[PDB]
């Protein structure tokens, strides 16, 4: 037992990272490919079109460790630039490119040089930014969920806005909300508070023993929302009701129940008291992190 | 910029997990020695020493993904079993055995059936358990730290106690804390906040922006401890005023400075604030884990 803000295992990621240098930024190296920010090539307003079919390769140098990878050709995708090199990468996994919605979490491998310095998990806000640490050499450094022995890879590091939050790319390069790749003032707006995670992780206090906060009361999901939209959450949907189902069953405890619950605890604050041991309501884990973390993980 | 509860990259630990059959647990495969705990030999008040003696080599079962390492030695060593196998593995990092000590942190590799699951950032807690998130199977899980290319590791995972919490061993086989591999009562005892590490945090909030808690007063060690001591806080010492100087010269902020607005902090409460997206006062940072996370991690 216990509950904790837990990664995946990032290994499979590792041997996917290198150093491009045009700038110096961090490439995904998959199959005879890597992927990096285009910004790579610059800042006010550039564009990348012209610089672009200005390089040449060798314009572009690739470090996999000390080993230099000889680039063959040079494309763009939308934000991101590929490099096509002469070697198919010996420990590419089988992997997806995917493209996550609000709420979705998955794991960040930081990596500066091109190599990797730590691994924390993330949520896509609904404002389409990232809460995550990253500092000057980072661009490039990936996000992914691991499904059985496949990666699927969410998210490329591309910019810092103000009041340190951090927006970026999927891997065909189309960035996460309205932002784009230019050193013109951008603001992400007001985030929300992802409300069915939050359930998520009531219902993972409950398997993991922590049961004060139940109550004897229901709701109807109409005045849950009337409440929970107060205090900045997200309005809870049918969909979301149905997701936390299978924690509904192993747990006995009624949606509308923990609505209720959590209807109280929005209302009345904690007392000073904790979850799972934290003062706030924690919205960084989806009903799938709960599942597999309570059970899903013996079957590795 | 910002700050994560950040584990270390896990690729050089994961090519180290192995199974280990006599029950079922995970094992770490260094040079040409497996580790894992030696209750996979057993419950209520076992003779190791009798069971051991009493296996052969093929009463053993190590499996490295599919490849069965065939077992040609068994020795015990304190909590600990060593299975000498006839392959040394060929990914075995360059690592070293530590015992940390109470406050200090460390990155889990939780693993079943010999196969990395999750990792998380933990902190030996001044009652030597470790708060996890471990289930059946989970046993010889290894706790660890990464400095330059080298794994010092710190714990090997042996049972859960009452309340949720988790305890186990260094790896030469010695318990962390007054527990012992016997399915006797026992429990660990009241906790201590970290308080070294609370003030590490303290200063990451401020190089990351976060400085409405500084006030314009000073305290002396003994009156700060007057406080922190009713707060259920470790006293402040000496040599922990000394580990906080390069974070205290790097913000301008005297460490007694910081030790008044953390006064402050625990009289008044947070007003419903937080600090780095927390309402609790974080302790499982320490001096160091900030350093590393603020700029150390540019340098990779
Ligand atoms: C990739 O290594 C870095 C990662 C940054 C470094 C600091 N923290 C990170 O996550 N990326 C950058 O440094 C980028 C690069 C530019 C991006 C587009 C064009 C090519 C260069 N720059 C930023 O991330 C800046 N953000 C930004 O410019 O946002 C628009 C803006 C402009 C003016 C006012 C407000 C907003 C960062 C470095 O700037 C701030 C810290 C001021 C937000
Ligand atoms: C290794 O895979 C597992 C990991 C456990 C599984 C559940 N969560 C974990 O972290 N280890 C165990 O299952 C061990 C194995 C025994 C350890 C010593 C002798 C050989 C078998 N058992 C436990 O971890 C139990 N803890 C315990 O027995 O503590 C002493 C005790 C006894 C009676 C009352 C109070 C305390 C767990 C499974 O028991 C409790 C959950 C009741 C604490």
């Amino acid at each position: 037992s216990g509950f904790r803000k837990m990664a995946f295992p990032s290994g499979k990621v590792e041997g996917c990272m290198v150093q491009v240098t045009c700038t110096t930024l961090n490439g995904l190296w998959l199959d005879d490919v890597v992927y990096c920010p285009r910004h790579v090539i610059c800042m006010l307003n550039p564009n990348y079109e012209d610089l672009l079919i200005r390089k040449s390769n060798h314009n572009f140098l690739v470090q996999a460790g000390n080993v230099q990878l000889r680039v063959i050709g040079h494309s763009m995708q939308n934000c991101v630039l590929k490099l096509k090199v002469d070697t198919a990468n010996p420990k590419t996994p089988k992997y997806k490119f995917v493209r996550i919605q609000p709420g979705q979490t998955f794991s960040v491998l930081a990596c500066y040089n091109g190599s990797p310095s730590g691994v924390y998990q993330c949520a896509m806000r609904p404002n389409f930014t990232i809460k995550g640490s990253f500092l000057n050499g980072s661009c490039g450094s990936v996000g992914f969920n691991i499904d059985y022995d496949c990666v699927s890879f969410c998210y490329m590091h591309h910019m810092e806005l103000p009041t340190g939050v951090h927006a970026g790319t999927d891997l065909e390069g189309n960035f996460y909300g309205p932002f784009v790749d230019r050193q013109t003032a951008q603001a992400a707006g007001t985030d929300t508070t992802i409300t069915v995670n939050v359930l998520a992780w009531l219902y993972a206090a409950v398997i993991n023993g922590d049961r004060w906060f139940l109550n004897r009361f229901t709701t109807t999901l109409n005045d849950f929302n009337l409440v929970a939209m107060k205090y900045n959450y997200e309005p809870l949907t049918q969909d979301h009701v149905d997701i936390l189902g299978p924690l509904s069953a192993q747990t006995g405890i009624a949606v509308l129940d923990m609505c209720a619950s959590l209807k109280e605890l929005l209302q009345n604050g904690m007392n000073g008291r904790t979850i799972l041991g934290s003062a706030l309501l924690e919205d960084e884990f989806t009903p799938f992190d709960v599942v597999r973390q309570c059970s899903g993980v013996t079957f590795q």
